[PDB]
């Protein structure tokens, strides 16, 4: 109706409620926009007919029910939710309004980061993980491409994860399809903070198969105990390749890699060599936790003990239990959410 309006964005038609003002697209199709109701800009995401599969039905309801319902400063936060469709019945596409950010990660890790900004990032990054697993949230694919910053260094998490391609960040139990716990989400952090001192993806798999090849080269063929916790087929392959020694940490991330001109500057080598000799490591059973990784040197210098701790997302019943839907299930689902009924 007159209420909304529509702007060619790429391939996608975007159709906006009225105060969304000068739509450029960014990198679900994402636009900034002026809200020229809150005088701010604003990102607006796009989903196209979500319900129209099960898998994504089930992204998309898990993805509005989460960031509506979860208020953290390191978890993007929720400004709107429109659907240009007037019934049910005509329902298509649902519209994500959130605070617009400058730039993601990736952008970041392109800047020469100096010890100060790279542990702050982390250490924001960490906050945000510690929240979502408070909530039960294990993200499991965190990357750069779904973290985003402002100019003045404030970082968020842009979504919650998988259900239950870009690998480079995947732990090695995503990789090989093994069980995990909590510090699933500490391997990403770790391949994140290797990057931002390297200025080079740190395992930069082609494939699967190449992935783990990636890892295993730089870090080394983990543990005959980690062998036993991976199915027979994957078990197979796994001890079927080559063995490697790997690299110490020192050799992974050199001296010239940091600022070697004060006592306090080769501390914080020290300490994140440290920390990155913890969270790089294959076995998640010897591998750092996120309170662990938030109470290391390198990242606690960030905690401020005043601080008002968020507490857990009151997620409203158990609208996100793990129950399968019919399409025509999801479909009222997610315009009930909508709409707010
Ligand atoms: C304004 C803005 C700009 C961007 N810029 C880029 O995407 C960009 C620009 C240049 C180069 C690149 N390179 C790469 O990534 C390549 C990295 C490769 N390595 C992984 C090896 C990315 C990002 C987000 C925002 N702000 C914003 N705010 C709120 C929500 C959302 C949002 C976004 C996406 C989804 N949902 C919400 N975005």
């Amino acid at each position: 109706d007159n209420n909304f309006y529509s702007v060619e964005i790429g391939d996608s038609t975007f159709t906006v409620l009225k105060r969304y003002q000068n739509l450029k697209p960014i990198g679900g199709i994402v636009c900034a926009a002026y809200d020229a109701i809150l005088e701010r800009n604003v990102a607006i995401k796009k989903l196209s007919r979500p319900f129209q599969n099960q898998t994504h039905a089930k992204r998309a309801y898990r993805e509005l029910v989460l960031m509506k319902c979860v208020n953290h400063k390191n978890i993007i936060g929720l400004l709107n939710v429109f659907t240009p469709q007037k019934s049910l019945e005509e329902f298509q596409d649902v519209y994500i309004v959130m605070e617009l950010m400058d730039a993601n990660l990736c952008q970041v890790i392109q800047m020469e980061l100096d010890h100060e900004r790279m542990s702050y990032l982390l250490y924001q990054m960490l906050c945000g993980i510690k929240h979502l697993h408070s909530a039960g949230i294990i993200h499991r694919d965190l990357k750069p491409s779904n973290i985003v910053v402002k100019s003045d260094c404030t970082l968020k998490i842009l979504d919650f994860g998988l259900a239950r391609v870009t690998r480079y960040y995947r732990a090695p139990e995503v990789i090989l399809g093994m069980g995990y716990k909590e510090n699933v989400d500490i391997w990403s952090v770790g391949c994140i903070m290797g990057e931002m001192i390297k200025g080079g993806v740190l395992f930069p798999g082609t494939d699967h198969i190449d992935q783990w090849n990636k890892v295993i080269e730089q870090l080394g063929t983990p543990c005959p105990e980690f062998m036993k916790k991976l199915q027979p087929t994957v078990r197979t392959y796994v001890e079927n390749r080559p063995k490697y020694a790997g690299y110490s940490f020192e050799k992974l991330f050199p001296d010239v890699l940091f600022p070697a001109d004060s006592e306090h500057n080769k501390l914080k080598a020290s300490q994140a060599r440290d920390l990155l000799s913890k969270m790089l490591v294959i076995d998640a059973s010897k591998r750092i936790s996120v309170d662990e990784a938030l109470q290391h040197p390198y990242i606690n210098v960030w905690y401020d003990p005043s601080e008002a701790e968020a507490p857990p997302p009151k997620i409203p019943d158990k609208q996100l239990d793990e129950r399968e839907h019919t399409i025509e299930e999801w479909k009222e689902l997610i315009y009930k959410e909508v709409m707010d009924l």
